[PDB]
């Protein structure tokens, strides 16, 4: 399905420090997240996403609509400029972050009552996964 809208509480957070370290996150930044629940919530209607997530330290806030281009800050995480721009490959949501880091973006789908989240950078690959709540 395209269908990601709800409430989506973590149950796995894998490699999120590789992935930070590719973005150059500080390394104390880095020793607060490493760990800690989140819940994010999608409302979509049908091209138009609104995304909150949260955790206890730090929200990034995200809303775009499919297919158009976007200048995005990183505010949350490593200070910089990208343009954005989230498409649809078949039933995965991609995302690409063009701007000086190489091959940073992330890809999102749904599987049954998961939402999986691979987050990309450099090298690096961090997946999560979510469940439904
Ligand atoms: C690095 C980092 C964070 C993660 C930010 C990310 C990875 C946001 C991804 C949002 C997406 C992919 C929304 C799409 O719908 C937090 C939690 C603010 C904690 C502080 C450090």
């Amino acid at each position: 399905t395209r269908d990601q809208n709800g409430t989506w509480e973590m149950e796995s957070n894998e490699n999120f420090e590789g992935y930070m370290k590719a973005l150059d996150i500080d390394f104390a930044t880095r020793k607060i997240a490493v760990r800690l629940t989140q819940t994010k919530v999608i409302d979509q209607d049908g091209d138009n996403f609104k995304t909150k997530t949260t955790s206890t330290f730090r929200n990034y806030d995200v809303d775009f609509t499919v297919g158009v281009e976007f200048d995005e800050y990183t505010k949350s995480l490593d200070n910089r400029h990208v343009k954005a721009l989230v498409t649809w490959e078949g039933d995965v949501l991609v995302c690409v972050q063009k701007g000086e880091k190489e091959n940073r973006g992330w890809k999102q789908w749904i599987e049954g009552d998961k939402l999986y989240l691979e987050l990309t950078c450099g090298d690096q690959v961090c997946r999560q996964v979510f469940k439904k709540k």
